[PDB]
């Protein structure tokens, strides 16, 4: 018989953040943003109850080299915690070998954040000088991406990443851009777009997203493999694409409330 | 196993004509990003394919009464061909009948005007009546306004429908001919990715303007439940983070820009 939706999804604004007054809330009513809205749609349209559950470890998801176990919201649901994750995740190859995945809800490609005047307005700026360091989120896909590129400034960028002291990697996107704002233009953060933007909106107003993008991909509802909530899950995303609900819930998150002006 | 029968249309410059394409045979008269992309998906998926022009030159769509399909759409559904490699758009209706792979391209509708045509955007066109303006008549941007429940596409979907003479076209070519030859008294709505060539095409007297309407991707097609589905969805995956895709649209758009 039909049982309760357990949902993976991680702490990263404006996808899941803590209400105001969350000390005195309990269950989904702790929680606010784009992906508890987007659960709250795929939930209606799909007729299922459901339980947000903040991943444990607050990873997206990467298999450990040595062990080969997933960790993060992939591992929840690879080894059967979780039964979809609704969250920024990104799809990629190596997840989409071990779990399903609906067509993306929202677009994005890694993207560089400075620090507001900072000399820099490419990748191959960044990658031409030592002066301004610069590094990604430590576990995720855009470290992969750096990591496996085989176009020679992004081998470059990671040739210097991987190796510079001290580490070049946050542990979250906050820590990043703390990162950015206190270095006085000396660290550049590389970050997915949707982040990025995000992040533009927000007070002090002393970040912003420059140059192109340097991929471009996708975050997806993911589930176990096989699972019986793929498709009809998929067919929601889809209907919620044409109804223009994705376009006005991105707006409602990123712009409506933009604390840097219009 | 046998040969993949690859349904695509022409298109520019997903699936073009060679110079010279009388005097060639099978998959070599055609050249353009979809006829690379089906090369690398073949490649990756150790499988040999025919490349065929759907035969009634349509995308895909249901017809109201016979619910029958037509385009590349009815080829797979109808057992008529085993995949489509094309501009083909992921939509909802569609998805009920075939699979798609995750998308390889990403679009949105857009307005292409004749250069000083005094539009900037959906709602410009919604407000006025001395220029007319159409879509593709058959296809998901035409489903697009169709189905639209925002007040300025449900505006622009009503005056179309009923527009004398027809505003629709067969052909994308079609929609540019007539937006460079009606002196800025037509422009043409169609997918950001055919309007950005166009754009930058001799004669060069067309130009996109305002933002994209709408947001999604282009996927590779097989009949529901084929076999073939996995290994093409995992090849685009590959393309995707190898930077082929970005490769193959850089050779395709931009590097054949001649409008400077
Ligand atoms: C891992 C990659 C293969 S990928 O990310 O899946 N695609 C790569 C390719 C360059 C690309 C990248 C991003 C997008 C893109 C386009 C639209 C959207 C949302 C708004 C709608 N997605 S949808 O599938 O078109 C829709 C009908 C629901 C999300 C992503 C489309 C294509
Ligand atoms: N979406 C990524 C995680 N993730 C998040 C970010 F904000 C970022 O900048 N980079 C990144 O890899 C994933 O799914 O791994
Ligand atoms: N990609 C569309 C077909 N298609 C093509 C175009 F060039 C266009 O402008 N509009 C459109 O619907 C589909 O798959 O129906």
């Amino acid at each position: 018989a039909n049982k309760t939706v357990v949902v993976t999804t991680i702490l990263e604004s404006p996808y899941v953040m803590m209400k105001k007054n969350h000390e005195m809330l309990e269950g989904n009513e702790r929680y606010e943003g784009y992906c508890v809205d987007l659960a709250a749609e795929i939930a209606k349209h799909c007729g299922f109850k459901y339980k947000l559950t903040i991943v444990g470890d607050g990873k997206y998801g990467a298999r450990d080299a040595d062990t080969k176990i997933w960790n993060g919201m992939v591992g929840e649901l690879v080894y059967g915690k979780a039964d979809i994750a609704i969250a920024p995740l990104t799809i990629t190859l190596v997840r989409e070998e071990v779990i399903d995945f609906s067509k993306p809800f929202m677009s994005l490609g890694i993207s560089i954040m400075i620090k507001k005047g900072t000399p820099i307005e490419s990748a191959e700026d960044l990658s031409k000088q030592t002066e301004i360091a610069y590094g990604t989120l430590d576990s995720g896909s855009t470290k992969e991406f750096f990591r496996r590129s085989k176009i020679a400034v992004f081998d470059k960028m990671w040739t210097y990443m991987r190796s510079a002291e001290p580490s070049v990697f946050v542990r979250t996107t906050a820590e990043g851009v703390a990162r950015v704002r206190k270095s006085k233009g000396k660290y550049a953060y590389l970050l997915e777009s949707t982040m990025n933007e995000y992040i533009e909106q927000r007070k002090p107003c002393d970040t912003m997203k420059v140059g192109g993008n340097l991929d471009s991909k996708g975050y997806g509802i993911a589930t176990p493999k096989g699972s019986s909530l793929g498709t009809p899950v998929n067919l929601a995303v889809l209907k919620l694409s044409e109804q223009g609900v994705l376009d006005k819930l991105k707006n409602k998150w990123w712009y409506d409330k933009g604390e840097c002006g219009s």
